[PDB]
């Protein structure tokens, strides 16, 4: 089928609202799907500077960029050239809850992402509205089928100032646009996301991700 | 002294997206604030007929309509003519999660509502996407202060066909537009919402609510 | 269906063995109550593990829905479960990760109810309100009774008043099972609750507890 | 200091008493393991309460993080807590309302670990996969180790494979506490797990269990 090439470009646009603050962010970058790496340049067009921690938006900024071994079905590379979409909920330990959504399409060598983001109930004295986050810690996503839908469960932790951690529970559902794409079996996906550079107000940010899929012990 | 009249008008516009489906609803009704009763005529302008259960929207369709006794601070009537807003998350037991927000203003004898609704991860064979809901059961909302913000917790239940119940946990935060409104103490608010009439596609709906505030046992 | 054999004045006899954060304890109870009026009181005494290193309030809910005023139009599943009795299982999930499970087997002989309660909790933080003894009281609450998987279930989201006008959340769920065949299952209804500690010494080795509970159908009926 | 308290080949002795949905049981365990390789095997025998009316798989993770392969750049909190030992508390939250708590007090003598385990569960529905015995195994999982309130905490989110390629969801959290003060707490890290039943009779009165655990720092390359 080909469709996916070793070097592909990414184009992204996000419109969102968190605790009543509207914002718009643009994204531009490239990535290596078969090696599971990608980078993007992010710029805030509306709502800058953001009154909350930028780290709660980073994982909404494509599982096509993941190294898949031969013994595990790649549900996301086979959903193309037509594409797919996903829906995610983010439940934080202090009551903050977010909801994300992304429609992914491809034409030529460029991926086009249309993202929506919405969060509510972050406390004013909490680390999110006070911008006390440092980074996401490494995480392992669980892939399994539920009600004929590929579902991803993952419990992440933000690192805070003072060597504290901030719990978040995530659940994502993936739906291919065309009928007939084979669903995979149970497997794990390792994740690593990191901000490389940013200005003082995070109007411009450079993001990076590395992701690899595996079967777990003892097959690592 | 009010501000609020014994008979007020209600004007409401809602935009939303549930499981990827976009929709637009308009509302027009009246209500008696000091008796805690209101009614509204709803009409689906875009996205009709709705492919999901209409019931999951009715609690997003104002605590000004609630009977408050004298010994309990009435945070919501003290918020006008300036107004207030609220944010809410709905966590259904089978993984469906909704977030909601509404900005309430006042002009003359009319309340103006701007509502946003977003939900994700509803199972395709669940009671919501299968339209197996009948009504909301009577419920009691808890009102207390959390991080300097008035908060309402309530564990509701939807009656399904066959007399089964579908649980949902709700969490709402209320923010007055002007600083200086005295926050209340712990109390409770009884709720009762009911659809009076509808077409068979739920494109036109007539909604009704009755709510009463009290202190709980052993007297009120 | 049949007769309750419940008198207007009943006695209560209770024994609880438990373990919270690794601390073992045994507490005995003795009291009286009026079932048809939904009121009951008990004198508690710690026999082992005193003085308790945790807040006493987390136990008071474990210390019988027979003591609840039921109207005529709602099925009274608990007074119909006698003279044979019933039992319940409960889980208490607190907002800072503390989780408790409880269990009680209730029988009746003569005019006295007998209770055998077990209580276990783990993962309460060392600096949390429970291990620091910063609780004040439970706030009034309303319990949801409904049938779930053929078993009568009770749902409550309670709140503990803390020092400084803070509140401590707790999510509770109880399943009720009658020991006799043929007890009718009720429909959806609510039960208002009120519990408070009347008196106590300063180490909570001796406590006097009180409760009032009334069932209704919610708005706009009752 | 001289020799380490941990040997390359160590034996395991275990005793568990518990109660699930009102059913009491007692199980004994005997096994061996290689702590530095992160592997252990055990032979289990039900002494009381056989046969168990629930799925055996819900007990297997209660049957010692000493058996884990720890690299040099990650602090090994569990091997440093001996010869005195440590304890842990755990809560298991299943997606259909079943809730479990567990304890274990671990000591050491010679080449043998001693385990004293308690287990309690409530509110498993009669039509659920645990009471119907429709579970097959635990899937491979990854445990998150981090500090919370000065206590090492392990957050793990597991999944049981069911008959018919369905999965049963479970949330678990463990707190670890060493009996000696002064053990250096580790930073954030991950622990890969693999648990599996090797053999069993028809009623699961005799079970052979095996686990493999490895600690690492997560991506990249770790």
């Amino acid at each position: 089928m080909s469709a996916i090439k070793p070097d592909m470009k990414i184009n992204l646009r996000m419109e969102g609202n968190v605790n009543g603050h509207h914002f718009v962010i643009d994204g531009d970058g490239t990535g290596k799907p078969f090696e599971g790496k990608q980078s993007m340049d992010l710029e805030v067009k509306e709502g800058g500077p953001l009154p909350f921690a930028f780290d709660i938006l980073t994982t909404a900024f494509n599982r096509v960029f993941a190294e898949y071994p031969d013994h595990i079905q790649d549900y996301f590379k086979q959903s193309f050239p037509k594409g797919y979409s996903w829906e995610r909920s983010l439940t934080f330990e202090d009551g903050g809850i977010c909801i994300a959504r992304n429609d992914i399409t491809m034409e030529g060598d460029t991926f086009y992402n249309k993202v929506r983001f919405h969060g509510v109930n972050f406390p004013a004295n909490g680390p999110v509205m006070q911008k006390k986050t440092l980074k996401w810690e490494p995480s392992t996503e669980k892939m399994y089928v539920r009600d004929g839908v590929l579902t991803g469960d993952i419990t992440m932790a933000l690192l805070l100032e003072g060597n504290a951690h901030y719990r978040c529970d995530s659940r994502t559902t993936y739906k291919a646009k065309e009928k007939g794409v084979k669903l995979p079996g149970y497997h794990l996906v390792d994740h690593c996301i990191e901000i490389l550079s940013h200005d003082k107000d995070y109007n411009k940010v450079k993001l990076y991700e590395h992701a690899v899929a595996h079967s777990g012990l003892p097959d690592n």
